[PDB]
């Protein structure tokens, strides 16, 4: 009424956990790793969802850290999600519960918290979409 | 707060005309006509919007007539969108504006308001995603 996702600054929360995504301790160090992790608020915790201007591909970038969702390697299963100065492109597609995050130009793996465990430091991965809750994310927004 | 796109009943305002999703006349028979319309608050401009259990795939199905969004030969460039008894699966891509709704097996195809057209009866049909405003759906909840 209406209902929109606006380019924002988010806490993303997974599905399955009630964790957050979370950038290991906001470094802005090519390859740090991205994870689930209990909420605590901190700008590490915090992510910045906008649209790149190409189709409706868009990026995530960490509040903390300045740098982007990005890929430890060639985008493939279990690979880990990771911060990095170069994005990964993304497109967030709507789920029964929350939104799925897509690699945008590799649409069959999505971002993953692995094995839908909750203890902190749980990997986050790219992974196939399965539509399994531990990879559908709440966007709460940032005011 | 926690934005989210719940199944419920929505209207589909597209984002370049301001005009609605429209059936024609709520009408239930196969074929009918899927278009641009002023909104009036009917029922045959509004549609439940479902996950179908597939991935993240959802039909719209219109409140009026209980018949989905559809169509009537495969899907490609300007083929147009009709009420069917069989849903066309449909993927809901946050847009810079709205959202884009693709064909779910056809990702490279939207739901788009034909040459951005804001005239009563002007047809949504099946495009090329260029992310340009006449493809993007703001969804309103009821
Ligand atoms: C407030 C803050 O930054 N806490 C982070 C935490 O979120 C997590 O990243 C952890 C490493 O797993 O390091 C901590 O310093
Ligand atoms: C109030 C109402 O239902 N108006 C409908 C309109 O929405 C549209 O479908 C038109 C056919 O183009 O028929 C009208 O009867
Ligand atoms: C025949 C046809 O498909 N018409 C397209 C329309 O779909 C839309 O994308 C528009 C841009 O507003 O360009 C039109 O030429």
């Amino acid at each position: 009424a209406p209902i929109s996702l606006p380019a924002g600054t988010y806490t993303l929360k997974n599905v399955s956990t009630g964790t957050v995504l979370d950038l290991w301790r906001g470094e802005a160090a090519e390859g740090t790793a991205i994870q689930g992790y209990k909420s605590h608020g901190g700008d590490n915790q915090k992510w910045r969802l906008k649209w790149t201007g190409k189709g409706n591909q868009v990026t995530l970038q960490n509040v903390k850290s300045g740098t982007y969702v990005g890929t430890a390697s060639n985008i493939q299963n279990s690979v880990n999600v990771v911060g990095s100065t170069t994005a990964v492109p993304l497109d967030i597609v709507a789920a029964d519960k929350g939104f799925a995050i897509e690699a945008a130009d590799h649409r069959l793996f999505v971002l993953d918290l692995k094995e839908s465990n909750p203890a902190n430091e749980t990997p986050v991965i790219y992974y196939n979409n399965n539509a399994t809750d531990n990879q559908k994310w709440k966007f709460i927004d940032e005011k």
